[PDB]
């Protein structure tokens, strides 16, 4: 995969987060996208859509702080507002064939308790 293509997906991802629209994200996901959140792993674009829709509907606002691109891997640092508080979580994407094959969501310790509700 070409870095220009990898950068293209990254822009759409950042656009998807900024818009706050779930529809843009699902189109980017592979049918068999593997999602890792801490010690828990699951797969499927349908099962993924559930938590992403639950997450973005939960948060009042969502903002992209930092973006990193290395080979086919794209890191997007995302900030949001919950309970009058700013918190962040990192989205580590593995991108293949114009879609996202694998996503790892690393979440901050302070943001690690209320998030069992996702």
């Amino acid at each position: 995969m070409t870095q220009e293509e990898v950068r293209k997906i990254m822009e759409k991802l950042k656009k998807a987060f900024k818009q706050g629209n779930p529809e843009q994200i699902v189109s980017l996901l592979s049918p068999d996208v593997r999602v890792k959140v801490g010690n828990q792993e699951f797969s499927g674009s349908e099962e993924a859509e559930k938590m992403w829709r639950k997450l973005m509907k939960f948060v009042d606002r969502v903002e992209v702080r930092r973006v990193k691109v290395d080979e086919n891997r794209v890191e997007i640092e995302v900030e949001f507002e919950v309970n009058g508080q700013r918190y962040s979580m990192e989205f580590h994407f593995e991108v293949e064939n114009g879609k996202v094959r694998r996503v790892e969501i690393r979440i901050s310790p302070t943001m690690k308790k209320l998030m069992k509700q996702i």
